[PDB]
């Protein structure tokens, strides 16, 4: 779920509040992005969006609150490494993997504070 | 067209008024849906949406009123079956199948009054 | 960018103001469209959208103002012929081609004065 | 229903796409009729509007989809003429006549393209 | 006034909270008209609007808060029956009758739960 | 026309600027209408609105700018008395008469300054 | 309810229309206000708000339309004197008192014609 | 946090999706409520609001994301009983207690589906 | 008044322009705040807001321009101290303290550039 | 006034309905202004606007309804020639002259129908 | 600053609350000046507006809070007269004169309460 | 055009992304004026607006897309200097100069980071 993704970011990027840094960044980080990513971080978010889009169509993703925002999956953060532990519910597993890949993608990307709260009318 | 779609539902589901049962059901049945389906029926509607999405991009679909909402196709309902009788117009034939498939999917799926008039804010 | 795109059209269709003939044409011309294209011209605009969609995902396209709307590419118009000059900047080459392809398409397709300033509520 | 109305227009007026010539003409043709008719054609649309208004207060009209826009009646177009064949359902018969009368009024009236795409703020 | 009207309904139909059963029923109940009444109950509401329409035209009705919504009239509910006690003020009498007639009409008409929270888009 | 009605008011009520007193008065004077009139003057405007509604339906009324707002008629104000002079154009004559009886009605009605810019939501 | 409140004021201040004198007065009169009261009258309206605030929290106030705006209480006005008659329904007694107290306050306080239709942007 | 409150409700009320039942109920359950509670459940939500309001002012509640919506506290749900385990962070403890009291309050209150998605204009 | 408040900040904090440092800091500094403070400085602003809230309800605060935003009090800044010299006007004396207290709290508290121009969506 | 300017245009340009051709033309003709004129006609309107801006500053111009929109001046249209006749009221004379030179300017400028209802966002 | 402007008004005009007599008079006094002045007083406000417009382009005016609304100048009001005492800061001196000139213009001009709370749609 | 203007700035000031440093600086940079320029940099922007204002008035500027925002001019940036190559088209020359002058002005003026993302509310 939303909070689990936030915690996954804390796992890959210690000491830095994810909501207070990735919530509204560039053209895709945050809520409903469009256009072209302003950098590598932003593209991580663009890809994250696409993954979620895929989850909504996944055969196994069906049911109340089974959406990426509310669906609670099982994962572990051990020594800066994340593992998705779901075996039975493949929807929770797909979702977990979307967040894992993203959190890890965020960790390998330069973060520019100037791109925070970017005017999205420029994202076309 | 949509009126034909409604009548296709009546064919496979005589016991219901399509506009009261599938107008605002789940996250995909009815005007613009998003998020992930709440159940099997909702999924039928999501798939329907996709089919219409494909219909618009189909090469055979061209010209005014060739869209799934208004394009009139030829079909038949005899003993609750539904047969798409278009052959020369591949566009109309495609849209017809979108409707025949969804209509049979609607009947071959459970209905949950609890998901009718669904709170779509719970779809993400 | 779009301003360059307008001039490319002026390069391929000398006799007209792109903003008066192609910005409210059919279902897709002019951006912000959907549904089924009404004719060949309308398809041109649709494949032009798709093209912009791909540009926003091209790996080579990252950075402030790298989007197809505002990204300034290098090109030339000599003897009714358009040439995209970009070379090492693949992103800005791809966009230049999107616009090039559309401008030549607009020119080869018949123009239907009746489809200009099209309703759009009819594109469903 | 509206789609049937369009076809009734094609009957009395073969050389025209109804949705392109009457869906936005004068002050009453098409959607938001208000003010004074610009011409005889425009008046046909005001009458039509009034007829539909009567249709909704006809004691015989009642139930889901019995409105002029969605109610399907039985009619005929043979060698240029229109015949309303409803007998039992007087609600359909009425709606059918609303449409038939407007269709013949459209054909028997002058067409002024200067009045197409009319600036309705001039209707007051 | 409207608050009194709700109580008149509680008078002729004891168990229901008028605001839950008659606020979004069919095309006309709960104010906001258009379309064709879906059933007898819906008729009652359309007739109720008409009544309010006339009230706003009665010579006897003028002055601040003389409208049917806010004009407080004199009436009584005893042993399940409604009595309009206005004599000296014809306007208050007319309005009180509009509400009385409507309350009795609701009580006599069948209540089709399927039509509650009805989608007005289908009233055309 | 608009300016003529204003002058007709100056003819029947010397010493006032019609646009400064009848612009937003009560519930029907000006632009909007709705509810029950707050007094006689307001009722005069209510009746005026209705007369204008009848002119839009008048057979003689049809042509560009032949609406009450812009249609210039022929009238006379001589010694506080108004006379409508049109003989050839019955639409202009009807409009002139709507303005004339309204102006005369205004003159017989007490004007309450407190009703200026009345909160029209209280008009129900 | 508010309509009853208006009549209570008419009971205590015979010579005026509550809606013309107390709905846009100062900073607090008329609901939807804040800041510092401008005079005694304005304080009356403030303590009337506070009173409504307490009513929404009174344990005895629960149920559809139990709020101070729409809850109909029992009361009487005889010889310029207001009496709240409710007895076993404590909620509807408390509200009746809120309105009673305000109406007597309005009457005892000086009325400042200059503070009517007050700016409010000045209430900070 | 938000999700923890949701899970606390599942603890006190097994078999029933909290977001799908309490998210938009009555006048206070959900987001920013006003007026008077429609029943006991609703008041539980009114009180919950007040508790949160208190937390925002609690001396110990200070810091980024230490708000009731995002602040993750420690609690346990064992055999339908909830316990708040925080000892060090008194802000997390206050918040936990707000949710605990509410979840437990919800469990002792009749739930009416008709009050779900209640028109809040009636909450005054 | 607010200009005086600004100058009180300059007194205790010569090294800053109050409008660039405390205009949009945290969740409470500046125009309308909500949620819980991000830090000690933010808390000073929350407390300030409350003080102003009290100022409005103070009995001694009455009349036009007696609000904290525009009410001018008498005070003094000598060697970075700040002394409220009002004695006869208790309202002005109260507001002055609100400002003196917040001003000294601002100086006796840490400043975090990371919380300046804070994303208030993170305040709940 | 408004209607006079319209008639002045009919004087200089017979065979056209000024409100039907100059209402929303280019970027300055009508109501709005902004940007660069699309041609000479548009420039005439741009200049007109400026003349009106000068009249509002004219010393002689002051009094209720003495603005360009409502101020009735004295002029003559004789054989396609316009003459401003005011001598006593210099404000009416100035206004008349703004309308006169504009009407004459319109007559010397080519009228492009394609510029009607121009998308004013392209005017920057 | 504006508060100083108010006091300058109290100087030349002791028997009036500036915020109640000039904050919404005519077409220019107070806030959204546009159109033609209704009277001499109204003109004083248009001039004032123009002066402030000049103040913002004065080369001597620059920096935070140097605008006419927030910039504090030094002035004097003794036995009814106003004296601008700024010498070094020519920006303040200018603003001060803008205010002084308007204040004396207000006093030396007629006051028409009929023009208070003016309907600015009559300004065109 | 604006896109060219951004590049002219990249010419005279290599390291900054113009959109990050000059889009929300002071009161005038980034379009949207009013107030008094805060510093030399802000002056540059105000002067730039003025320039655009004049451009919209140059006799030499007419036709679709001749405005300073979208009018594409001919220029060159070589070895850190800007050259406007327009000769045949004075309008394009004027605009090109407006941008050139501005770019050079930005480069010469001090950049006060504290004024970036400045609150326009303080420009009054």
């Amino acid at each position: 779920n939303l909070l689990q993704f936030r915690n996954m970011i804390k796992c890959t990027i210690p000491g830095r509040e994810p909501l207070l840094a990735f919530s509204n960044y560039g053209c895709y980080c945050g809520k409903g992005g469009s256009g072209t990513p302003v950098d590598e971080l932003d593209r991580c978010c663009q890809t994250h969006d696409n993954c979620y889009d895929k989850a909504e169509k996944l055969p196994e993703c069906k049911g109340i609150l089974s959406g990426p925002y509310f669906n609670t999956y099982s994962y572990d953060c051990t020594d800066g490494k994340l593992t998705c532990n779901d075996q039975n519910d493949k929807c929770k597993l797909f979702i977990c993997n979307c967040d894992r890949t993203a959190a890890m993608c965020f960790a390998k990307a330069p973060y520019n504070e100037a791109y925070n709260h970017f005017n999205r009318q420029l994202c076309k």
